[PDB]
């Protein structure tokens, strides 16, 4: 219940809401059925529009109107956005040349440049170049400010998500918005977009931006808009609320859009449609710039014009049906749509098996257009596992196309044309970022970054401390002029050991063999100088990562590879090797196919046994730098170390075979060189984190020797391919990968051909980004190179996704 009966007068947009039952004046009242009686009436004229006329110049002050034309307007901060251009001979904004702002300049009484968030629905990223016609305002805002050419949002590719991951800086998983609609069984309650459960706080978490402002004593505006507020309305409201006292104005505001969403759900991405949807935003950041130059605050405020997600071709007919594939679709509940998630319609039901369920849903028909995963197994770069709300079952569902339970779904809920949510990969969700004012560049362009990134920036913007977020913090220093933060790399925790040959071979008792007793100070002083790290500057390019927790470990030198060696989890936690585009791929010699030789540096007690492999009949085993890429015979010994092997099952070594047999050679030949940096990742509780001893699930049976869940590798070259990897002047170039250590090939249906027809398409599904093997490592990477730091953040923040040109 509201008592409805107190009044607006002179409370309009209230910038404190009050508590029911008081009845309420703030810019969401509507949502909450609480407005004071006389809001419309007060709050919500629209006598006369929203332009000045030649004939409204100099008017008497009528209260009914909209805004005014009146010569009082700009001392109550009221006009309509365009009467200094009708009424006193002024320009529009987008008609000024653009120029420099080399430092704010802001009326008296501002203590810092003001940041407003214009946010776009739907926004497509490709809009940029082919709505450019349309759009004179953004596309100043644009060439002249701070830009890229795309902006990558969050999966899912959907509203909810990705606006509250741009206020927090933080994964879907870890704010808890893991969907536009979820069930959360704790609580046993359910979100969706129509309702009031979503107006609950409980669903949010994290810190977003507005909360992080308040606590640190910025003054915010109000973020959400109630839906029947117009766009005219809502400048007006931003533009009268920088007109305040000093001690009452805010410094952060945000539009927001619905169009060119809601359109492009109608009519598809680019519909003829669409024009006008693009015109008309454009013409909202028209009256925005208007109305700041009014106010002498348009080389003053930081503008961003950011989207949240993209737009891609999607209709009724590229429907998939789970009642196609299922003999029990009904004791099943399905979230459908551009991704799918399944859970037991029952909890009672314990003849439900997600088991059989997924095997259902696993290459039944060769066009299929979604593919089934549990959770955990979705590819690590989407960060989608690690909350309650996201059912064990996942579908990832192809551009382009719908999952529905069962067709009376789809025409019993064509409609649509447009949709969005897929992988955040995928070229048609790419959206847009623009940075416009004194604290962002003059006409730069910047590479693609994550969303994730911008709380850390806006932060910085108002001079504001971050709550603990996902983005890496002094990345996106090179979008700004004057920079409030400067990382410095964190301290390494655990320092090595360099063991020397401390043991013989007959205090090893490991099952192991081999055919390696074939017998000179010419290559025995070589082979000392080799094991005392004299080919180190060659195999490890930039430094060795650091530890970041504590650890008892060694660092191995060989002639082809540098390994740190973990007496915790009897394997290397890295292994770093050059691959130059001369090197030469051999075979691993037919006496030595079963090779494993004891390490004289480590003791027995803390190694592996092949013994253990042995008796284990699921799990085999695989080396780390790869036999293949031996420099010579003598060399080829080393790499069958008992500390080069890692436990590998029998169908992931076909993908690892195939990538460093193959794929290592391919990259080294395409970039002149590469430096790789492979190893072990343990992530049972799939939280992004490197797990602790204590957390593993899986032991090579009868032993200590633990089950990765995934391998990864870190592949590094320079950026002028005409320079080697080895002898880089400049920036780097890198691509990385996190592998699912599987026991099946599942996950790609066509692992029954040949390694070349599948293994790299898998490979590129699971890229990742170095930031993203740092955090399920403990490790920190690119430790010594001649790159300024905050280059080095951008480096480990890029992603690969093997996507065509945009
Ligand atoms: C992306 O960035 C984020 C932000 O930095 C990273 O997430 C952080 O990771 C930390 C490590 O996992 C985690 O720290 C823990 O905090 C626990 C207290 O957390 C509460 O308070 C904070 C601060 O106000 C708050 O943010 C939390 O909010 C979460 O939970 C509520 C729901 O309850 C949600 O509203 C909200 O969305 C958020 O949910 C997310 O996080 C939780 C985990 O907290 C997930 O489970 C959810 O799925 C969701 O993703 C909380 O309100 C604290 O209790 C922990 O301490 C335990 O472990 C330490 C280890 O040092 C140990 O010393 C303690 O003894 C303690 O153990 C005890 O509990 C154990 C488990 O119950 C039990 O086994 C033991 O026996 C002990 O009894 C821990 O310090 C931090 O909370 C999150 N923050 C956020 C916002 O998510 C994230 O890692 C980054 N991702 C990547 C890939 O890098
Ligand atoms: O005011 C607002 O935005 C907040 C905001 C703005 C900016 C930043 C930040 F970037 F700064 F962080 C963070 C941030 F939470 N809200 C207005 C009301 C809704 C939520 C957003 C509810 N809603 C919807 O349900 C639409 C979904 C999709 C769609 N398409 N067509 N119709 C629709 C309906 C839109
Ligand atoms: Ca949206
Ligand atoms: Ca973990
Ligand atoms: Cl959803
Ligand atoms: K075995
Ligand atoms: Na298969
Ligand atoms: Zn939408």
């Amino acid at each position: 219940w509201t008592a409805t009966s107190g009044s607006c007068k002179g409370r309009c947009f209230e910038l404190q809401e009050v508590g029911p039952p008081d009845c309420r004046c703030d810019n969401l009242c509507k949502s909450y059925s609480s407005c004071c009686h006389d809001f419309d009436e007060l709050c919500l004229k629209t006598a006369r529009g929203w332009e000045c006329t030649k004939d409204r110049c100099g008017e008497v002050r009528n209260e009914e109107n909209a805004c005014h034309c009146s010569e009082d307007c700009l001392s109550r901060g009221d006009c309509c956005t365009n009467y200094q251009v009708v009424c006193k001979g002024e320009s529009h904004w987008v008609d000024d040349d653009c120029e420099e702002i080399k430092v704010p300049e802001c009326p008296a009484g501002f203590v810092r440049p003001p940041l407003i968030i214009f946010s776009v629905d739907g926004f497509r990223a490709s809009y940029m170049k082919k709505g450019s016609k349309v759009m004179p305002n953004i596309e100043k805002l644009r060439s002249c400010g701070t830009h890229a050419p795309y902006m990558r949002p969050v999966y899912p590719t959907k509203t909810f998500p990705n606006l509250y991951t741009l206020a927090t800086g933080l994964y879907p998983e870890s704010h808890g918005i893991v969907g536009n609609s979820m069930y959360d069984p704790v609580f046993d309650a359910s979100f969706h977009l129509r309702g009031r459960e979503k107006f609950n706080h409980r669903w949010w978490g994290g810190q977003p931006l507005w909360i992080t402002a308040t606590k640190q004593g910025v003054r915010a505006g109000t973020f959400f808009w109630s839906v029947s507020i117009p766009h005219e309305r809502r400048i007006l409201t931003i533009l009268q609320w920088l007109s305040l006292p000093d001690n009452e104005r805010p410094s952060v505001y945000a539009f927001y859009s619905e169009q060119p969403d809601f359109s492009g759900h109608k009519y598809g991405p680019f519909g003829p449609e669409m024009t006008n949807p693009l015109r008309e935003i454009d013409k909202t950041v028209g009256q925005l710039m208007d109305g700041l130059k009014q106010l002498r605050l348009h080389r003053c405020v930081n503008v961003i014009f950011v989207g949240d997600h993209g737009m891609e071709d999607v209709t009724c007919d590229r429907t998939e049906f789970l009642s196609n594939y299922l003999t029990n679709v009904d004791d099943i509940t399905l979230v459908p749509g551009t991704l799918g998630r399944i859970r037991a319609k029952s909890i009672n039901n314990s003849k439900y098996d997600p088991k059989t369920i997924i095997a259902a849903l696993t290459c039944k028909k060769p066009d299929q257009h979604f593919k089934p995963y549990m959770k955990q197994h979705l590819p690590k770069r989407l960060h989608y596992a690690n909350n309650r709300r996201i059912e064990d079952i996942h579908l990832l569902v192809d551009r382009r196309w719908h999952v529905a339970r069962k067709p009376l779904d789809v025409y019993k809920k064509c409609f649509f044309q447009g949709d969005h949510g897929f992988d955040n990969k995928v070229n048609s969700m790419q959206t847009v970022f623009v940075g416009y004012g004194p604290t962002f560049k003059y006409r730069t362009k910047v590479p693609p970054f994550e969303n994730i990134e911008l709380y850390n920036v806006m932060c910085d913007l108002l001079g504001l401390k971050p709550a603990p977020n996902n983005g890496t913090h002094g990345s996106l220093n090179h979008l700004l002029r004057t920079n409030t933060f400067r990382p410095t790399m964190p301290d390494e925790v655990s320092r090595p050991n360099y063991p020397g040959i401390m043991y013989l071979q007959s205090e090893f008792d490991l099952g192991c063999t081999c055919d390696d007793k074939v017998e000179n100070k010419l290559e025995e002083l070589n082979k000392r100088l080799h094991t005392k790290g004299s080919t180190k500057e060659r195999h490890l390019l930039y430094g060795r990562p650091a530890v970041l927790y504590r650890t008892s470990y060694d660092i191995l030198y060989h002639t082809d590879f540098e390994s740190g060696y973990s007496e915790i989890f009897l394997m290397p936690l890295w292994t770093s090797y050059t691959i130059s585009k001369q090197a030469e791929v051999s075979s691993i010699p037919e006496h030595l196919t079963n090779c494993v030789r004891p390490d004289v540096r480590v003791s027995p007690g803390f190694s592996q046994n092949c013994l253990a492999y042995k008796n284990d009949k699921q799990m085999s085993y695989g080396f780390l730098f790869p036999p293949y890429l031996s420099s010579s015979p003598e060399a080829k010994y080393d790499a069958f170390l008992v500390t080069n092997m890692v436990p590998m099952y029998p169908a992931f070594k076909r993908v690892w075979a195939y990538f460093q047999r193959v794929l290592v050679k391919k990259y080294a030949s395409e970039r002149n060189g590469v430096n790789v940096i492979s190893g072990p990742i343990f992530d049972y509780n799939y939280d992004g984190l490197r797990d602790t001893e204590d957390e593993i699930k899986q032991y090579v049976e009868g032993s200590s020797i633990p089950v990765p869940t995934h391998y990864y590798s870190i592949i590094t070259s320079c950026l002028d391919f005409t320079q080697p990897a080895d002898k880089c002047d400049g920036p780097l170039s890198v691509s990385s990968f996190i592998l699912p250590h599987r026991p099946d090939n599942d996950e790609s249906c066509n692992s029954s051909e040949d390694e070349s027809k599948w293994v790299e398409e898998l490979m590129k599904m699971h890229t990742a980004r170095v930031r993203d093997i740092e955090h399920l490592t403990g490790l920190d990477f690119y430790r010594k190179t001649s790159r300024s730091y905050s280059e080095i953040l951008t480096l480990k923040t890029y992603l690969h996704t093997y996507e065509s040109e945009i």
